[PDB]
């Protein structure tokens, strides 16, 4: 859920890095 980063849920819909 941002402008960047690998899919939130699974298919790229929102982009964030997270732990």
């Amino acid at each position: 859920g941002a402008f960047v980063g690998q899919p939130e849920a699974v298919n790229p819909l929102g982009r964030e890095i997270q732990g």
